């Protein structure tokens, strides 16, 4: 570990525990000695050849504002380490899935966690970021009274700039080898193209099939490359037989999609906005974690 127990950063902010990472860089929760709260703090070795904090800190800032975004607490770097710290938050959707009876959830909770993590994505699409790496471990619901129905996209650790300095679409480099987890990337990752908004939208897809089923196919096929080939060869509308009859819209909306061309965030809302009214799921409902009633 880069930071032991006790180690205290730039004298207020007191590392508890690792709750994260190893490879690129390490994530704990930390005391802020001002404030009183616990945050969360990143830290990579200014030794380390490839470096992403800086960018990673740009996408953050670039946020603030905007919802589903931990609020930014500090940056820096020193001879040792460069380091964010950010707000705290919860749960993450990959642990709270598994906790439910049958390892799925309701309906009602998935459409309304789909439209919570689509705002994030067309949030990060906005500031010019793609995710790249969108996966239920990477959403958190909030700690707090004022954030506990709340759903955070978390860690910018592998997010890439798709605009040049003008707004304009960067040119695609002709491979790039994909870097995000293998059972939620789309078949356009896992030919090792470069990745544009459409990608970030296939992982929504994906999670949103194993949260209602409990599964997808593929699940426990450890292997990039035979995933892919099941993926490429798999018809996605009988992943569809159990989901909302207007997911076909959002399949074949998406699966229309290129590199450069900007997704319509409107249609794939109206998806879930419109399965929710059919179906009288309404913003107020208790989330399947929640109890009495
Ligand atoms: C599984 C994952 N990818 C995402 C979850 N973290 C652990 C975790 C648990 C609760 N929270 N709250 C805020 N930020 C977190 N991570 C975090 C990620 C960053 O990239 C930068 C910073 Br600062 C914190 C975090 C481990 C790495």
């Amino acid at each position: 570990d880069i930071l032991p127990a006790n180690y205290v950063v730039k004298d207020r902010w007191k590392v508890l525990k690792k709750i994260g990472g190893g490879g690129f860089g390490e994530i704990y929760e930390a005391m802020d000695l001002l404030t009183r709260e616990n945050v969360a703090l990143k830290v990579e070795s200014a030794q380390q050849p490839k470096q992403v904090l800086k960018m990673e800190v740009a996408v953050l800032k670039k946020l603030q504002g905007k919802d589903h975004v931990c609020r930014f607490i500090g940056c820096g770097r020193n001879e040792k380490f460069n380091y964010v710290v950010m707000q705290l938050q919860g749960r993450n959707l990959a642990d709270l899935r598994r906790s439910q009876p049958r390892g799925t959830f309701t309906l009602s909770t998935t459409l309304r966690l789909g439209k919570q993590i689509l705002e994030s994505i067309e949030a990060i699409h906005s500031v010019g970021f793609l995710h790249r790496d969108i996966k239920p471990s990477n959403f958190a619901m909030g700690r707090l009274p004022s954030t506990y129905r709340k759903c955070y996209m978390l860690d910018f650790g592998l997010a890439r700039q798709y605009t040049n300095t003008t707004g304009d679409v960067r040119p695609p480099r002709n491979v790039a080898g994909f870097r995000g987890t293998v059972r939620y990337a789309s078949v356009n990752a896992h030919k090792n193209r470069e990745m544009g908004r459409h990608d970030d939208l296939w992982s929504l897809f994906y999670m949103l099939v194993e949260f209602a089923v409990g599964q997808l196919p593929w699940r426990k096929i450890k292997d990039k490359e035979q995933v892919g080939m099941i993926k490429e060869k798999y018809e996605h509308r009988m992943l569809l037989k159990h989901m909302p009859s207007e997911f076909h819209l959002f399949l074949d909306h998406i699966a229309s999609l290129d590199y450069f061309t900007k997704p319509d965030y409107q249609l794939i809302m109206s998806v879930f906005e419109n399965s929710m009214k059919e179906r009288g799921i309404a913003e107020n409902e208790a989330f399947d974690w929640e109890k009495a009633g």
